[PDB]
């Protein structure tokens, strides 16, 4: 099997619930080595936790990906503990729906926090990685970078701007044995009600919503050498069609 | 772990030799009986006799594509032989450059063998794999659906509506539990100035067969389950034309 993490450390953000937890958690399965990271330092830690007394190695730091010590410590706590850096999931980011009137700063933060963080941690992991003879990264994009809708000026095209650095950043890390991939995931469940959920699904032809797991599988075979010759590569995972 | 295609019965079409071949190969090794066809029927029943006796399940058959009394025979042959269809993997196609001015015959075979095969082999499989519970279709394309280029009349907007019908018929089938995607392979070392293309692939390396059935592999596989309508491009990171 190459759809294995062996001799790995991964850095996973934003990893206390939802996507950013499967990834971690199944990357710790596939026998990788994971730094969970969070904005929220009990829940980094609870996930981290949660992954030893299930056979992993793994540890869990506060991580407020827009601050840059933040960032450093991340990146001296996996080497510390765990000697190299093969692997970055950037899984923290956020924003919505808001007004085009939306006052600037609103706007400018959409950028801050789902791009501008992303590619400052790229930017330290990456000449780890190239130590390491490589490695993968993979940003958590959004549907919303490549879709066009109303209330989506700071959200759609901040995500947008992860998918193009994705796409034209793997030019300059591949010569360093680095890949970069993303993933814009779906809807997923997770109210953690039936006719307004019947209703999301009528655009989506699989006829269910996601799963936590169903990104990290995909997030799986994007980073094991299973794909070791992909890169630059947008990959939607979302049963087909988009939502809300 | 879910990378496994366990009790699926997976038709390869144009798995003589290259990224067929691995496919087929790399689907056997994961679990599924594996229906090889190619244009060669011999050359089909070599891919099948390895797969057996590496320790898989598999037939070989000759199947020109673009003919409708062979696309039946594969069809049936495949049920008759394994009880059911979950996987299709249309691989086989053909064409390249071509000069604009080009006799029509050309260019509307192109999409006969690029395009019209693909879907028709669609058609036929679909009813068989809802009956089956679910399955996924698997669209082998090329760079050229996306990339523009001289020469490129014919083959590159054939196989653009590959792309695109991908994408489509995914809203069509998702109803009945079925995946459609496709895989846009780059240039992939098959069979000294090569330099050219290696100074455009980020990665410093030319695609083998296997790279292109790992991600067929994922992509039929329940660890994509959820995945459907994408055009995967496999390419080490750039465009090679």
């Amino acid at each position: 099997s190459p759809f294995h993490l062996n001799d790995a450390v991964a850095i996973v953000t934003g990893a206390a619930a939802g996507i950013g937890r499967a990834i971690a958690g199944t990357f710790a399965k596939a026998g990788a080595s994971v730094v969970v990271t969070d904005l929220k330092s009990e829940g980094a830690e609870a996930v981290a936790a949660a992954i030893r007394q299930a056979g992993g190695k793994a540890i869990g730091l506060e991580c407020n990906v827009t601050d840059e010590q933040h960032r450093e410590a991340v990146i001296k706590a996996a080497l510390d503990q765990f000697g190299k850096i093969t692997v970055l999931v950037n899984n923290a980011g956020g924003g919505g729906p808001k007004p085009f009137d939306m006052p600037m700063s609103d706007f400018e933060w959409a950028f801050k926090l789902n791009l501008f963080s992303l590619f400052r941690l790229s930017q330290l992991a990456a000449p780890h990685m190239q130590k390491a003879g490589g490695g993968a990264i993979l940003n958590i994009s959004s549907m919303a970078g490549e879709n066009t809708n109303v209330r989506m000026a700071s959200y759609g095209s901040s995500k947008a701007a992860v998918n193009h650095l994705t796409r034209n950043i793997a030019f300059d890390v591949g010569p360093m044995g680095i890949r970069v991939n993303a993933i814009a995931p779906g809807a997923i469940k997770t109210d953690a009600t039936p006719e307004i959920e019947r209703a999301m699904l009528k655009h989506k032809p699989l006829g269910r919503l996601g799963e936590a797991q169903d990104i990290a599988n995909a997030a799986l075979f994007l980073c094991s050498p299973a794909a070791a010759w992909i890169s630059g590569q947008v990959l939607t995972v979302s049963g087909g069609g988009v939502q809300e």
